[PDB]
């Protein structure tokens, strides 16, 4: 199958599952909002919070949530690959100026892929 590359769907499509996802890991926390594939990671939240949820007893996304944005992220990254094993594939500036999509992305992959199956 397949056309050419894209016709309706193909980027968003792909985007809205993940986003989906991600939300939904995040729900919970009485002041978290997860619906931006950038600014939502700006302060590290949505990777504190899934980070927090894999290991609430080896975590401080409250800590790191307003302590600071670069902070939280290099903390959390950090933390997250001790914590859990897996390797940073951005770097926390980028993540937190939301410039690196494909990296944003392929990240939640790795965490989506290990509790998915665990």
């Amino acid at each position: 199958m397949g056309h050419h590359h894209h016709h309706h769907m193909g980027s968003a499509g792909t985007q809205e599952e993940l986003l989906r996802w991600c939300q939904e890991q995040t729900a919970g926390y009485p002041g978290v909002h997860v619906s931006d594939l950038s600014s939502s990671w700006a302060d590290g939240l949505a990777l504190c919070a899934l980070v927090y949820r894999l290991q609430p007893g080896l975590l401080e996304p409250s800590e790191l949530q307003g302590l600071g944005a670069l902070e939280a992220t290099a903390w959390a990254l950090k933390v997250a690959e001790n914590e859990l094993g897996i390797t940073p594939v951005v770097s926390a500036q980028a993540v937190v100026a939301g410039s690196d999509p494909l990296g944003l992305i392929a990240y939640l992959s790795h965490f989506h892929s290990a509790f998915k199956s665990m």
